[PDB]
């Protein structure tokens, strides 16, 4: 509770609110960019590496098909995503550089993070050592302290959404489920292995779901697999709600203790959601070696620098069928996306 942290977060919230209340809109257009490669694809959108034709800068352009967003009931989520991203500012949050829309699609032009997904690195090495997991975890703790102070819940923590930058630090990406919430919210969203019990059980839930997800992430980083793994979602959900977790014997006692407090089924007893808030996590013995300010200032040497050749190198991302970016002659779903 150092006044220094209080004053930092008060300024952070002031700056967020000014942008939140007057969002930027329509700051580029599609023909300002060349398409390079598809980096990922989903049921209503895609991410493509693009290059700005005048500056030469590379970006990750997320393209969402308006009709599919509507069909999959993602309108509000998409509006949340863009309004939040244009208003936030933190060292471990990916930057939204431009946004715009056309007759068919919504576009969010993000910084490109060439090291690829944490998930790929984790799966290639098997598991991270505790110091390595702790370095990433510390960045997530600080990022959640920031987001939660702004009344934002992230709701999609998982290794695929954490990209590794040129200095070996995290960039949190994919704000598709992020939401500004005072009090409780109810939507079923997230990824199965990372869902808190109160989401599975259809309760009104709060920021404590992000702290649960951090427990899942730390476990998965340190073990190589998530704590509630099973072959089918229903089996995963049964394990999540059960109140039981098994730890590998290689985990330190401090790690097990922290994880029991993050993976606490009773949200009213979960670290990050008690009277001392984030400080119960920051002051835990597992984080005793963490210099929180040095992490924030990016002065700690990272566990590894991803291997890549330059800002246009796509070698840490995988290969997808290349599909057209078609723009209809007629405006689709204009009313739904007026504010974008
Ligand atoms: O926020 C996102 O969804 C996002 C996805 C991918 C990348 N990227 O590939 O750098 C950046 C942001």
């Amino acid at each position: 509770e150092q006044e220094s942290v209080k004053e930092f977060l008060a300024k952070a919230k002031e700056e967020f609110l000014k942008k939140w209340e007057s969002p930027s809109q329509n700051t580029a257009q599609l023909d300002h960019f060349d398409r390079i490669k598809t980096l990922g694809t989903g049921s209503f959108g895609r991410v493509m590496l693009v290059k700005h034709k005048e500056t030469g800068n590379h970006y990750a352009m997320k393209i969402l098909d308006k009709q599919k967003v509507v069909k999959l009931k993602q309108i509000e989520h998409t509006l949340n995503e863009k309004r939040i991203l244009q208003a936030v500012n933190f060292p471990f949050l990916v930057k939204l550089e431009f946004s715009f829309k056309d007759n068919s699609n919504l576009y969010m032009v993000m910084e490109y993070v060439p090291g690829g997904e944490m998930f790929s690195h984790l799966r290639r090495i098997g598991r991270f050592s505790e110091p390595h997991a702790r370095f990433y975890a510390a960045q997530i703790v600080l990022t959640f302290e920031y987001l939660h102070s702004l009344d934002l819940i992230y709701r999609d923590l998982k290794p695929e959404n954490l990209l590794i930058d040129q200095q070996g630090y995290i960039q949190v990406t994919d704000f598709g489920f992020a939401k500004r919430v005072k009090g409780r919210t109810w939507t079923l969203c997230g990824t199965p292995e990372y869902l808190a019990p109160e989401i599975i059980l259809s309760k009104g839930y709060n920021k404590a779901v992000d702290w649960w997800a951090l427990g899942v992430l730390i476990y998965e980083m340190a073990a190589g697999y998530p704590p509630f793994f099973a072959d089918q979602p229903i089996q995963i959900y049964e394990k999540i709600v059960s109140g039981k977790v098994r730890f590998p014997s290689h985990f330190s006692s401090d790690l097990k203790d922290l994880l029991r407090n993050l993976l606490q089924v009773d949200l009213t007893k979960r670290f990050g959601n008690l009277k001392n808030g984030v400080n119960d996590i920051k002051n835990h013995k597992w984080f005793a070696t963490t210099d929180w300010i040095a992490i924030y200032q990016r002065k700690v040497e990272a566990p590894f620098i991803p291997k890549f050749k330059g800002p246009g190198d796509t070698s840490n991302f995988d290969d997808y069928e290349e599909e057209e970016i078609r723009v209809s002659i007629n405006e689709k779903c204009g009313k739904e996306f007026t504010e974008f």
